[PDB]
């Protein structure tokens, strides 16, 4: 059982999401979805487990995505999502059933890297959990053409046209900047899930992003921001066969963390299946174990 | 005589500045001022020399600064300033006297680093001039305190209050993050500079500026500038941006480049006084040589 809980940002935007409350006053986990994904995809299964084990759990749609406010639509600014998490933490910490001293930031894929950026600046975050985080986006060979495409979109917007939209992965599993396994098995699998005409419980999901998302991704240096995360206990869950975010890149980032940390590799899992199938129950139990051990 | 020229951004914000036109059609230099500085500080003298040598020149107040649109006021987002430059390049390139194939980005201090970020993405920028670029902002000892103050400003705003404002340099020359020589000679010189014809100059910034500086990693973005001819002018005695940091970034550039160290000059005096004429002529010569259409 969950209730709809809305969080206001400092610029007046409403973040909308699901809040799985627990009885009494207990800790809270705030879950951020992956790139352009909505709260209804996969995460409600994890939240019910978190809730049954005594954790208030909040899954939300990030700015301009799903049920949440934000214009232009599906313009993914990771630094803005990280800042919004500070405002989300504020509202969730004020809820009656929430112990504000026991806040954990949980993120999957893109949302895991966004969560770490928020934890670097917000000491209210007592624990960080990153599932298959993505730390790079541009293929060097496609940079110049993607840049030119971004500029021409700006000029097109200055002439009155709408911001150019496109799927994060086309039918060939590709995208202009080559992110997240574009041109390989991972991008093809990503398109298969995002483009499927299936009821996933998320009417407001949209398999399109604004092209200017790639402009924000060009500024973002997440590997440098994660170096600021030097106090928050961090748990990283990496799929062994991640074809969208190279496991070695995730492992290189985990190496730099000097504080209390824990690494878990999900054998035989990919970017999208790391929290599903056999072994997924043991992985989720390890997440709550790590939080309680550090909360 | 200069004319007021406005540049619309993709989100509808109006950027305002001075345009120094030349007869006929010719190259254009877009000058970005330093941290929270207005177009009337120092730069008009440089633009008149550029104009007399055949260069259209556009000095502008960045977003939320001076005469330009932008809210909240004096919130310095360098990444947004970099994106705004793409729109500024678009409007300046459309002007009758401007050769759209001969656009040069020019920046001083903070504005020099912002110009490099815009040059990394826009191939219309045919040359880059960076004057005393600043490439780091946080002192490690002040990081956690500044981060906590930023979160508390967010909680204050969420209760309905205006964003917390403060001078970028106090009377001791300090600021919460330790940027631009805070606590030493650099900060005191910047405090005196900010403290004494721009009606909309405001000696204050939003605290949330420091949140934007925390995300910024310009040393990594400067690595993307691998094609644009770049001239860097570094003061030998820069007390606000370490010369070693400026030189280290310059040495990484693989393309056509030139480095000039202004002997005995500081962050704010690099383009003033003795030897400043030769530095400006070195800029015009680098631009004529590298941006020929
Ligand atoms: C069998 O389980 C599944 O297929 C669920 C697939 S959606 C999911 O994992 C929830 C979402 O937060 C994570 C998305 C990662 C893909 C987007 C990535 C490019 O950032
Ligand atoms: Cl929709
Ligand atoms: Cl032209
Ligand atoms: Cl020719």
């Amino acid at each position: 059982s969950f209730q709809v809980v809305e969080c206001k940002t400092i610029d007046g935007i409403i973040i909308r999401g699901r809040f799985y409350a627990v009885d009494g006053k207990g800790p809270a986990i705030i879950m951020t979805p992956g790139f352009n994904c909505v709260k209804e995809m996969l995460l409600p299964d994890i939240a019910e487990t978190f809730q049954s084990q005594g954790f208030n759990t909040y899954i939300y749609d990030p700015r301009s995505i799903g049920d949440s406010d934000g214009s232009p639509k599906n313009l993914i600014d990771p630094l803005q999502q990280a800042e919004d998490l500070a405002d989300i933490v504020t509202h969730i910490s004020s809820l009656p059933s929430v112990d504000s001293s026991k806040i954990t930031l949980w993120g999957m894929s893109f949302g895991g890297t966004v969560s770490a950026c928020a934890a670097a600046v917000d000491r209210r975050v007592k624990a960080l959990v990153m599932v298959c985080p993505i730390l790079s986006f541009y293929q060097a060979e496609k940079r110049d053409k993607a840049f030119l495409q971004l500029i021409r979109d700006r000029q097109s917007q200055l002439r009155g046209n709408e911001p150019f939209m496109l799927p994060p992965f086309n039918s060939k599993g590709e995208n202009p900047i080559g992110m997240a396994g574009s041109g390989g098995p991972g991008g093809i699998e990503a398109y298969g899930f995002m483009g499927a005409v299936i009821d996933r419980g998320a009417p407001n999901f949209r398999n399109k992003i604004a092209l200017q998302t790639y402009q924000k991704l060009a500024w973002w240096q997440p590997k440098e921001i994660l170096k600021l995360v030097d106090k928050t206990p961090v748990l990283m869950v990496t799929p062994e066969l991640d074809t969208m975010s190279p496991p070695e890149e995730q492992k290189a980032a985990f190496e730099l963390f000097p504080q209390t940390k824990k690494f878990l590799e999900a054998k035989g899992k990919g970017h999208l299946t790391v929290l599903s199938g056999e072994g997924s129950v043991e992985v989720v139990d390890a997440m709550t174990e790590f939080i309680r051990e550090n909360v």
